[PDB]
């Protein structure tokens, strides 16, 4: 396998460790992941999605009129990162805690990288985050009560267009704290929905989460791999493809505080 | 089906005099295919190729370090007609030959054009043709027994590459025409090779037809469908998705004359 | 059928991209059909309703006497749009999300005209609607508490005439924003039953979801079909035979608030 993890001096009982390590912080930080849905892993291969769409770059007076089909190119990210080795061995020896902190530290600046592509999308990539999509704001205020009417008007905005399944709130979590009063009021006027607190916006957003309208496409999902080694250290890193894209903006409204 | 044949005016025996117009023409006049080998075609909506490469674009500094995945995109073509629809009529009459010059002058303007993109390729399209290879010339001259000179020199650069299948000499036609004294010396240096005659170079050029080193991408092979119906007459179109790039230059020579 | 849709040059697989849009904002925006009941659709030819009674036209003094039967006819409608060619064409190279902005603004003005027939009735049409039952109103107020009142005075009206069904509170959006207080407390005095907030009338009106007070007679269900294909574009139209009528005018309360 293209990650050379049978060539790392590890022991296959050292590699679970460092395994379960960084599953138990991505599941808690990658927070786009909690409403947007995914298109399976493609495989390592896959560079590039179709948008379904032609761009014509011929005259108006040829015989043979010819264009290019638009596609939507894979970003790949690779973070690396160094563990000392001698800790590592006192896992043998029978020790619960080894200091993974260089570990921890890198799979949060990689989770951190992967949702600025979701919220504020990225300019040579080609993504359009979320966050972008303005004509689709709409006024709040500052207490419980005003909460409240903000998603009794958003809900009508959704039943206008046709989109109706389950709601979900995303919001900021330090807003949340004045909320907090009315959290079932809330989460009942959404129709028992689901909120979603998250350092990674300033407002808030509500979307609708029937399925089919906001693809994140996986070409190979977060792993880990081995580089190289230092005198008493391994050289590994967190590398995966990925892109995405809003398919109905409809589903999709920007609460303005 | 994309092509919308069964909306189209015709009977099912008018659609095959058609079909077998098109498909002896572009037998022949598609050069190209004929020493290049054709991956299946993928469907009408492949967009892409994977190059195989990443593009980076981040800093020297950055911890989370990343790039675009690179993929050659495929030429979509689109070339329209006009048939007159009483002299289509007069086929079900017991008429054997009808008039079909306005689909033949179309047949060879659509199979010149995907010509230039393997023997000359596309700026815009991101293609090199195989006339670009340029570091890969050697002289010529005039008379039958030097163009047995140069192919002996050219086997010679073969066999120093392992490059060693059937060869093939791809001649322009007008000079073809001095040459036909030793056409069985020609073709036996070439160890039983194959000549093709192209009125679409001004020089020649050798080639290994051993398989793999010039592929022609194709995402929907040639195919005839219907647009609309004027007063008298319907307007058809042909249609094609493809992408040609060469995996190996060490497989071609480019004679100088 | 007389939906000519196997003549408009479109794939099987557009024509459920269509349905499936109509099919969405219908759900949604027919507001009448959320309290009301539809005796089955009973076809393309069914033109009139009983209404059980004799009109008499003859003298007081004739041997032979007679009259007409009354009837109610039903009410056709047709509305046309206009959908580009080439960007539902875009849908079979792989595109998630055509622009159907045409097909969802016309899918709005026939769910709003199929509303005033309900609510307000036609003159001509010989319909009467549910607002025009004036000798049913009770008087209202502004604050939460008031409302829960209007209710409690209004199911001993429904009780001193033995309607006795599941209740339904249909009001407006706007006035609903200020009772957002007690939605528990109107919800449990209308005994679990329902309310539809509604932007098609003013105030609000309570009613007995027990069965058959209020019947939309359906003929042909709504439905898309095929009129024309201009250069680049088809026209389609949206069509449906109904007719309305209030059966026992006792399971309805009209609130002035
Ligand atoms: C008792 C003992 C146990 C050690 N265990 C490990 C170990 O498990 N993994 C490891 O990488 N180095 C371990 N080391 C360190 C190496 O054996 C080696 O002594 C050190 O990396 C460099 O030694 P130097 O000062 O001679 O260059 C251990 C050293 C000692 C004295
Ligand atoms: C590469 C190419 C692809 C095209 N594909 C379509 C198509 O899928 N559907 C269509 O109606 N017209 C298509 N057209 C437009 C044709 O020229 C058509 O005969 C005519 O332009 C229709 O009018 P329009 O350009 O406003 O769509 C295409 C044109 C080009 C150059």
């Amino acid at each position: 396998e293209f990650l050379k993890r049978s060539f790392a001096p590890l022991t296959e009982k050292q590699w679970q460790e460092i395994d379960n390590r960084a599953r138990e912080i991505f599941k808690t930080q990658l927070y786009g992941r909690k409403f947007v849905d995914v298109e399976g892993p493609y495989g390592w291969e896959y560079a590039a999605h179709p948008l379904g769409e032609v761009e014509v770059l011929s005259d108006e007076n040829e015989v043979v009129k010819w264009g290019l089909r638009k596609s939507l190119p894979l970003i790949e990210l690779r973070a690396t990162f160094t563990l000392d080795l001698w800790e590592l061995d006192n896992l043998e020896r029978g020790k619960p805690n080894v200091d993974l902190s260089s570990l921890e530290e890198t799979v949060r600046k990689v989770a951190e990288f992967e949702d600025e592509v979701i919220f504020r999308g990225c300019e040579k990539s080609g993504v359009k985050g979320l966050l972008s999509f303005e004509e689709r704001k709409i006024e709040c205020g500052s207490t419980p009560k005003d909460l409240l009417e903000a998603i009794v008007r958003a809900l009508s905005i959704f039943s206008k267009d046709g989109i109706e399944g389950p709601y979900t709130l995303v919001i900021n979590t330090d807003r949340w704290i004045n909320f907090l009063g009315g959290e079932k009021r809330v989460e009942e006027c959404l129709r028992g929905g689901k909120i979603i607190t998250t350092p990674r916006i300033e407002d808030a957003l509500v979307v609708s989460e029937r399925g089919g309208d906001f693809k994140l496409i996986l070409g190979q999902d977060l792993s880990i791999g081995y580089e190289d080694r230092e005198k008493d250290a391994v050289r590994l890193f967190i590398t995966e493809t990925f892109t995405f894209q809003v398919v109905n903006p409809e589903a999709l409204i920007l609460l303005k505080f």
